């Protein structure tokens, strides 16, 4: 009678409460995705548990194996019910997974350290002092492997053999490489982390320049679950209701720094 | 064999070629839908005929009969077997049609003639030398009827009881009425159709504040069509090949006037 939800950690969609450590199951969390959560069950009347994902990683398939990792994995495999997480809606997982209609849109974006010489894509490709790189594994690493426009053809021919590497584990690895390299790196990521860690101390982080394309996160669910349909028509009857854009203000906006 | 591909004349969505009277069948037509209908029968292999529909309306229900209207009554009682159209989700539209992923992301926006003094909806709301109004019968004015925040409540009460009717029937109506008002007429409609109209001359007229909402049009199937699932991959595929930002800056800002 439980379901149970795959997740991941990543500010400020899921983290750990302050006392996490004296804490149990659900309690042990809070973000944007464990309210998310929340007001889904709440519509759909389902209880569930949230299951931080074992392997931190969003969701790719391995080109060898053919065996997906990630939440995607966990979906996939029957080992949980639905993702609810910063899951970008993308070709090669509605294949083989089903997405809610996108409860926020995003885009891929720059992060620089504040005075970075760099206002555009176009601004990292032509030059090689500043380092620049994305998370290993998901959907914006996958955007520049598979680009055709040239300027995104030219940084996926660098990333992919830059040395060291520079694809990281985590969002937060990205991050903080950029705060600790005096300008000499620059991060790809999502617009909605961008935001968050720019509002967040030692507020010395900025995005620069527009989306490079435009897409949104859904809540998942195994392909063919009885739960996507009731999912669905919660996460619009949330975005209706302004709930999304309460939450999206809770976490980012409320609270921040700079 | 051929399928019927239901659509409202909406520009830049939808637009009569300059010598449609000499022309017939699709190639009367031209602009952003008619592009992305092209693109869509290209992958999912169909043909296809261009139908405007009758009634010039997006699909509302009426609460008497409970007669779905526009597109939406196309495609719920079997007229067309898709709409490709600035149709936007709504959950209410959802438990009778399938949407597609959306491939525009828009929001609700404030269009004045340039130099009237209102900055935010909050700004309307508080006065009423200004009169203000929607297009009837979609979801902007859903949007307003059904909403419980304070601000739009009280301009829902506004509109709803203003004399003679803020309401208009078309969208180049509203936009005519806001241009001919000498400031006292401000229009609510979706950012995508305030922010073609601000590149179009006599340039009069501009999007101010923020959106409202956050939403997105998705093409549009019956419910249960063994189209929904081949057109939803196609969107996807269109929006990560770059189609439909391509698409966007061709139609709205590669022509811009002002
Ligand atoms: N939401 C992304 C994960 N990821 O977060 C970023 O900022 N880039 C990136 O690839 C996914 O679902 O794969
Ligand atoms: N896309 C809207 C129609 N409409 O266009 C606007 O700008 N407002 C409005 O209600 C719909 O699908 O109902
Ligand atoms: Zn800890
Ligand atoms: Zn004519």
């Amino acid at each position: 009678r439980t379901i149970v939800v795959t997740t991941i950690l990543e500010s400020p969609y899921v983290m750990y409460k302050k006392n996490h450590e004296q804490l149990e199951g659900n309690e042990r969390y809070e973000g944007y995705c464990v309210d998310l959560a929340y007001e889904i069950a709440k519509h759909v009347r389902i209880k569930y548990k949230l299951s931080i994902v074992g392997d931190g990683k969003y969701g790719a398939r391995d080109p060898e194996t053919k065996i997906w990792n990630g939440m995607v994995g966990e979906l996939v495999y029957g080992r949980a019910d639905i993702a609810v997480a910063p899951l970008t809606i993308t070709l090669v997982r509605e294949e083989v997974i089903d997405f809610s209609k996108p409860f926020m849109s995003l885009g891929i974006s720059i992060m620089i350290k504040k005075g970075t010489p760099i206002e555009s894509a176009e601004d990292l490709a032509k030059q090689t002092e500043i380092a620049y790189g994305t998370l290993d594994s998901g959907s914006t690493k996958e955007f520049f492997r598979r680009s055709k426009i040239a300027v995104y053809e030219k940084m996926w021919s660098y990333m992919k053999s830059a040395e060291p590497s520079v694809f990281t584990k985590t969002t937060a690895d990205g991050v903080a490489r950029v705060r600790k390299s005096k300008g000499k790196f620059a991060f790809l990521l999502e617009s909605t982390m961008n935001e968050y860690i720019e509002q967040r101390k030692p507020c010395d982080t900025m995005k620069v320049g527009g989306n490079l394309d435009s897409k949104g996160y859904g809540v998942a669910t195994p392909k063919g679950s009885a739960l996507g349909t009731p999912v669905n028509l919660a996460v619009l009857k949330l975005s209706e209701q302004g709930i999304l854009d309460k939450l999206k203000n809770k976490w980012w906006y409320d609270k921040g720094e700079c």
